[PDB]
C-alpha cells in the first residue's frame, strides 16, 4: 500500500511544477547568486523597477501605497494557480462544490505565505517572476501602517525556511492545507478528512525518503501550521485597519471588485 | 517492538506516565468515570443555575456577586493548575537542566495551553466537573452569565468537544502536554537547540505512544498536533476578551501569578 503514496506524491509534484511557474528550487538558485534580479532597495531603485522592466503589479500616489496594493494583484493572480492545483489533488472535485469553495477560501491565504517563503531570505523577496529582489529593509522601512506589513512574513519566512524543504516536500504539504476539515461552514467534512489522512500520510513517507536524517520533520513541519494562521489572523487585522484608515486606497471601482 | 530505540521511548512514556498520575489530582480515567455516570459513589452535585449554584456551596467543599464569584473560581482554580503543571514541568527528563531563563519562559507560553488540553478531559458537551469532580457546571448556565462573562467559557467547550473526540488516555496526554512544554518557538528563548533536542525525543515517545495505543486510528499523531492550533487560539481569545473586562469591572483583581503569565503574551 506504499505504492499508491509514492504515487500521489510524484503526481502533486508533476502538478505543482505545472501551476506554479516559480519553483522553489529556482527561486533559491536566483537568491543565493548560483544561478540577474533587479535589486529594489529604495525610492529611485523602485521608481527605476518600474522603467526599466514592467512590474505589472505597478500598473497606473503614494509608494506605500502602490506597493501594498502591488502585493494585493500578485496574491489574486496566485489564487488562481493555487485553485488549478487543487483541481489536480485525488478527490477535491468530487467533493460538494460548496466545500470546495469554502476550503479555497480560507486555505489560500496559508497557502500563499508558505509558498512566499520559497521566494524570501532574511534579506529580501523575489517579485515578478524573480526578475526583481524587494529589499526586507526597504520594505521595512515604509511609513507606518505599511512598514510592518511585510515583516511578519519574513519572520515566518526565515523560520519556515530552516526546515530546507523542498518543491516535492511543498506540493504535499499544500495539499494537507487545503483538505482542512476544520474550516467554517463545510457541509460534509469525512471525505475531505479522509483525503488530508491520504495525504498526510504522503507526506510522512515522503519527509522520511527525503530527508531520513531530519528526525521528526514531519512534527515540526505539522507545528508550522500554527506560525500560519497566526500570519493570516494579523494580515487579517492589519488589511482592515487600512481600509477603516488611510483614504488614499481607493481603486477603479471595477478594480476594488476584482480583489 | 523490537530495536532498542523503541524500548528507550517506552520507558519514556512511563516515566511521563508515573509522573502525570503522581503530579494531577483528577486523571481523565476518573474524569469520564465520574461523568458516565455509571458509578453511585462518584456522583456529583449540579450547578445549572442560581438556585442550584445557592446550594452547591453547602454540597461541595470549595464577594457577593454570582458571575464575579464563579470567575474568582476558576482563576483561583487556574493558579493550583498552574503550580500542578509546574511540578510536573521538573520531571521532564532535561527540563530543569536547561537555562532558569528559558525555564521560566517555557512554563509562561504553555501553562494555558495544557490548562486547555487538560480541562477538555473534565468536560462533555453539556458542562465541565468542578471542584476535583465533586461538582458538575452546565454549559448553559455558564452561558446566561452577564456579559461579557456569558461567553468566556464557549470556547473552551468548542474546543473540548472536538478535542475529545480523539479519546486519547492519560498516557497519550501526558507525553503531549510534555511536547507542548518544550516548545523552541516561544519568543524570547534564549538556547533554541537543546529544547528542540528534548522535544524531538518526546514527540518519538509521542508518535510510539499513539501507534501502540491507537493502532485503528489512522493520522492520529498528525491530527492532535494540529490540535496545538486550536490551543494557540484558545489562549488569544481569552487573553483579549481578559482585556475587556478588567474594563468593564474595574472592581474585580486578577489574580498575581495568571497577570504575570498574561503580561506581555
Ligand atoms: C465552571 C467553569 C469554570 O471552569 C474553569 C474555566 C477556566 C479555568 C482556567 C482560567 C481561569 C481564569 C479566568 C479568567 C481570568 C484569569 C484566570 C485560566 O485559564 O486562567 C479553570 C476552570 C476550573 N474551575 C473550577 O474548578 C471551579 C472552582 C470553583 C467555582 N466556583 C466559584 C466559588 C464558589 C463555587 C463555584 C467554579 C469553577
Amino acid at each position: 500500500e506504499s505504492a499508491d503514496l509514492r504515487a500521489l506524491a510524484k503526481h502533486l509534484y508533476d502538478s505543482y511544477i505545472k501551476s506554479f511557474p516559480l519553483t522553489k528550487a529556482k527561486a533559491r538558485a536566483i537568491l543565493t547568486g548560483k544561478t540577474s534580479p533587479f535589486v529594489i532597495y529604495d525610492m529611485n531603485s523602485l521608481m527605476m523597477g518600474e522603467d526599466k522592466i514592467k512590474f505589472k503589479h505597478i500598473t497606473p500616489k503614494e509608494v506605500a501605497i502602490r506597493i501594498f496594493q502591488g502585493c494585493q494583484f500578485r496574491s489574486v493572480e496566485a489564487v488562481q494557480e493555487i485553485t488549478e492545483y487543487a483541481k489536480s489533488i485525488p478527490g477535491f472535485v468530487n467533493l460538494d462544490l460548496n466545500d470546495q469553495v469554502t476550503l479555497l477560501k480560507y486555505g489560500v491565504h496559508e497557502i500563499i505565505y508558505t509558498m512566499l517563503a520559497s521566494l524570501m531570505n532574511k534579506d529580501g523577496v523575489l517579485i515578478s517572476e524573480g526578475q526583481g529582489f524587494m529589499t526586507r529593509e526597504f520594505l521595512k522601512s515604509l511609513r507606518k501602517p505599511f512598514g510592518d506589513f511585510m515583516e511578519p512574513k519574513f519572520e515566518f519566512a526565515v523560520k519556515f525556511n530552516a526546515l530546507e524543504l523542498d518543491d516535492s516536500d511543498l506540493a504535499i504539504f499544500i495539499a494537507v492545507i487545503i483538505l482542512s476539515g476544520d474550516r467554517p461552514g463545510l457541509l460534509n467534512v469525512k471525505p475531505i478528512e479522509d483525503i488530508q489522512d491520504n495525504l498526510l500520510q504522503a507526506l510522512e513517507l515522503q519527509l522520511k525518503l527525503n530527508h531520513p536524517e531530519s528526525s521528526q520533520l514531519f512534527a515540526k513541519l505539522l507545528q508550522k501550521m500554527t506560525d500560519l494562521r497566526q500570519i493570516v489572523t494579523e494580515h487579517v487585522q492589519l488589511l482592515q485597519v487600512i481600509k477603516k484608515t488611510e483614504t488614499d486606497m481607493s481603486l477603479h471601482p471595477l478594480l476594488q471588485e476584482i480583489y
